[PDB]
């Protein structure tokens, strides 16, 4: 009921009473742990899946419930006449909407929720542009500019949210088709390689098969695909003005830079779900920025990605025979050193993973004085590098699935109907 | 039911039916994953939880139903009068005893079950020294010191595991009081910094005050504390001749070495519990071959261990001053190319993080084909640097208990009582 973390490192113990609040369900049972599945059912939400009157309800009190606490007027009449107010409307209406308040304490706790994030000692400062207004894709797209504009704040980067308007019959949905707002093309060959970006491959397709005459660059920066209410998706062009690069070079090997790596400063994904109150909105782009180790690691250096570790160790000239040499590694660390030091360089926000992990370690300290907990998951947040020299390796974590949540839908490509 | 995994650097996807065989418990629920707590309720045995005829049997059963159709014999006569000889033990005894086959057999499949074992390809080569007529402590060191010289085979290692008498009432246990055979002291300063292994300390304190005269160096290897028959343990000194060690050097940086470091070659945990059966083997030291990391990077660089990182990286005259520039993972890195090199020029068995993890791909595709699955706790298996440049990161595993199995256990210190 009541439950211990240790971290192994310091030996401090942490006692979860949030646990029991849990709402949502994890992919486990008491015979099989199921805490390195990418995408549990549990983890993702269908369209085809409109809330009923009767779910909602449930829903929307246990939400205005804890909103109400949270501005410590639990049980006051604004509380009572507030849960009143919605149920009325939902028993007219079968939905209903939230005031700007409660949309900005929905969307500050689902990041406070994201137990896979690593970033959240951030979650209170979160801008929030309430797109609920929006009606065509042109819209969207005007909102998104402005969100991106707004967090890159040439190169001093602020966290942000753009909601649009709220799932109905699940056949108007908005969506940003778009898996994040600035991402590179992906391309194959005859040769039958990739270029580019392999992660893209598909989604650039779709875009050239939409009208995009495409560059063909290694780092092309791919179009917006927009959808509002429901109608087919277009294609919109980000102005390169609004899209912050920054060139990768070493700080100690002047022939990196040869290379012609660079990298974009505001990661941004678009294709989750936020849910508050049993309200579903499936088009909530929300950016921050980068954990050095995102770009150099996993964007880099994952084998079905831009697989540069074996071009780089060959101007290390290392010995690549044998795997036992860590040739692998070395280049690893000098790609990261890189990263980091070019973002430094030209004063655009990045945080190193020894420092990122750190600052989580003290937010679930924090978490567990003042809210009793922190729902965590390890797989996620122990980074892809270096895991047991930073502390969240030796920390335990629970993990539990708390709403607001920020939830997994499928691509809406399988899904929409032209 | 049927249930899939992924890779997501692959695309390959697998199916687990064996999960449907699972006895035992998670630690998990619906609504909490406990998949990163170290060591839960069901991971663990206490000693006081010592077995009725009344559960037993059951285990007794569904153990013997596995052995006999690993050796194609479901339901042979062979098959019932063993499981009726079992019954007829167990009513009339209490307990059981387990034929060398069977013990043989049990060893293995523990083995291979070990869902925290990255190592586990290699289940099938065991070799199962069975001490199960062994009543004294001395007896017990010398068991553990053919099991060493064995296992070591001047450098060329063999895993072995040595097993002796099960628990009866929980009173007589065997056990063997270090955690690994061969393992440095750890010694507290009165400044408050430690002298040789900082994961030791307390176990050296306990070894002093058996009695041991300690040389307070910072690379002793501690003396074997081992108890029998549920006695008072003994102290003992491996013979140095038996202890393999390798002086640590760097291919490129010749002030490598004059940091002193060596580590002993061969990894051999001692206190696990064995449970075949239903039958608990509470002193089971078992033993195979280091993976770099496990010296490289939890041994020497872990903050909470020899913490050689600020040393390494003075030596190579990092900018230290900002986390930023990486100079922790750097020498990292170095000193775990050092582990392999020093390693491999000595002749002594080790296998690195990349190629240990492509094995284990491998073993756990084929276990899947054959078997129908493979226990894999993600959390343990991922290697501590470089965790997704390595090919288990991206690979889904389903975790899940079978038996046999290898548990944890409360520290002897904890529960023995003394005799005086
Ligand atoms: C401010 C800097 C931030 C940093 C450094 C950061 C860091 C990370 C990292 C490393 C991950 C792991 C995912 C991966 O490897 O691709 C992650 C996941 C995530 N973060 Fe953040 N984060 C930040 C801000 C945000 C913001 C603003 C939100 C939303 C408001 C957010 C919500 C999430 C969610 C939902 C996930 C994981 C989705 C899932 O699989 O369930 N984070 N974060
Ligand atoms: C062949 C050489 C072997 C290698 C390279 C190897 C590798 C490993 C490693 C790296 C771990 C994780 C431990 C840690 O990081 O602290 C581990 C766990 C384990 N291995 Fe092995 N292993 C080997 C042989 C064996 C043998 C012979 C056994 C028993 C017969 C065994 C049983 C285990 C068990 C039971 C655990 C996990 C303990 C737990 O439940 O928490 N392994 N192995
Ligand atoms: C706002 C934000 C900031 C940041 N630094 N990093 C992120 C990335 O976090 C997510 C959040 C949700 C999904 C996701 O992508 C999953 C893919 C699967 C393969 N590896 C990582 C990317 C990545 C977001
Ligand atoms: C036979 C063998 C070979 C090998 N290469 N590595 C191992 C390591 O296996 C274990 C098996 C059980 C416990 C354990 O360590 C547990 C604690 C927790 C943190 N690490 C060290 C001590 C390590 C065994
Ligand atoms: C199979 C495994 O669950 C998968 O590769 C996960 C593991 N941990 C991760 N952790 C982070 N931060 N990001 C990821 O994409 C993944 N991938
Ligand atoms: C808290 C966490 O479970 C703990 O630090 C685990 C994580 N993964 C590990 N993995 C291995 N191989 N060895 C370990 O000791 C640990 N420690
Ligand atoms: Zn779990």
């Amino acid at each position: 009921r009541f439950l211990k973390v240790k971290n192994w490192e310091t030996d401090v113990v942490l006692t979860d009473t949030l646990h029991l609040k849990s709402t949502l369900e994890t992919g486990c049972t008491e015979h099989i742990c199921m805490g390195s599945i990418m995408l549990p059912s549990q983890h993702t939400r269908k369209p085809e899946d409109v809330r009923t009157k009767d779910q909602l309800f449930p829903l929307a009190k246990e939400f205005l419930d804890q909103y109400y606490s949270s501005i410590k007027r639990f049980g006051s009449k604004a509380h009572m006449d507030r849960l009143e107010e919605v149920n009325k409307e939902i028993e007219s209406t079968s939905t209903y909407q939230l005031k700007d308040t409660e949309l900005i304490y929905g969307a500050k706790h689902a990041w406070r929720n994201a137990s896979r994030c690593v970033g959240r000692i951030q979650w209170s400062k979160l801008q929030v542009f309430d797109a609920r207004d929006c009606t065509t894709a042109h819209g969207m797209f005007n909102y998104i500019c402005n969100h991106v504009k707004y967090a890159t704040n040439k190169g001093n980067l602020r966290s942000a949210i753009t909601i649009f308007p709220q799932r109905t019959d699940g056949k108007h949905d908005f969506r940003v088709w778009n898996s994040q707002l600035i991402r590179y093309a992906g391309y194959k060959q005859p040769d039958g390689s990739t270029l580019g970006d392999p992660a893209n491959v598909q989604f650039t397709e779709i875009c050239i098969q939409q009208g995009w005459k495409a560059p063909r660059g290694r780092f092309d920066v791919l179009p917006l695909l927009l959808q509002a209410n429901g109608n087919d998706p277009e294609l919109f062009q980000i102005p390169p003005e609004l899209v912050l690069e920054v060139p990768i070079r070493h700080p100690k090997f002047d022939w990196f830079k040869d290379l012609g790596l660079k990298w974009y400063g505001l990661p941004a994904v678009s294709n989750m779900l936020l849910e508050i109150g049993g309200l579903e909105f499936s088009a909530c782009p929300f950016s921050g920025w980068y954990m050095g180790t995102e770009i150099g690691v996993r964007d880099y250096c994952d084998n079905s990605r831009y697989n540069i570790l074996e071009e780089v160790a060959k101007k290390m000239d290392l010995d690549m025979r044998k795997t036992s040499s860590l040739w692998k590694d070395q280049a690893l660390v000098e790609i990261n050193i890189a990263v980091l030091y070019s973002f430094q360089s030209d004063k655009v926000t990045i945080v190193d993973h020894h420092s990122a992990t750190e600052s989580f370690i003290k937010h679930m300290e924090n978490e567990y004085r003042c809210r009793g907990g922190c729902p965590a998951d390890w797989v996620w947040i122990v980074p892809p590098m270096s895991g047991s020299i930073t502390p969240v390796f030796h920390q335990e974590m629970l993990n539990y699935r708390l709403t607001p949540s920020f939830e997994y839908q499928p691509d809406p490509w399988n899904t929409h109907v032209w």
